[PDB]
């Protein structure tokens, strides 16, 4: 199936480009080569934005 | 590092491998930016494709 | 939903790490930061491997 | 370009926080390295001393 990560914690947006999400939300990672901020697409909300990589774990 | 640009104009692309986008859409720029066309991920839609560098500026 | 690419042409695996796919196949791109070869996970077959970057377009 | 390593040993991540893998599994590398498994398509960190160039 689609490979995803799962949110370990809620995250509230603080910037124009980050992605808010709730604990347990399934996220498809689009780009994870730029250090601690990964570009993610939420499979719940359809939104796309940067996430703190330490808030997620492989599904 | 995470590099985000913003579209200055609407663009309706001419091939499926180039993104169409709207003015104000934010785009993560990936890879080598030495040409006129840059690989990008849309923060509006999550799609990936090439964009014309003259249509974007740092966000 | 899941953000995907579609194969533009058939491709037959020739190495231990590339991925076979057929024209029209829906693929997840896991990495596309390294240039001419991207890492894909097929949503049609479940297989994973490198693909030529110019063989796919956003769905 | 794409950098592929191969696992020299099995590794079972106690919690599913790092990548679990088997000996012989190939991994794209993008003490701990972020990797994509070419067997499962999963992504996670792996211990660099468990891998060698494929
Ligand atoms: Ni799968
Ligand atoms: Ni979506």
């Amino acid at each position: 199936g689609v490979t995803t990560f799962v949110a370990l914690y809620d995250y509230e947006s603080r910037t124009e480009t980050d992605l808010s999400f709730k604990k347990g939300e399934r996220l498809q990672i689009v780009n994870n080569t730029e250090g601690d901020w990964w570009l993610a697409h939420s499979l719940s909300t359809g939104q796309t934005g940067y996430i703190p990589s330490n808030y997620v774990a492989p599904s």
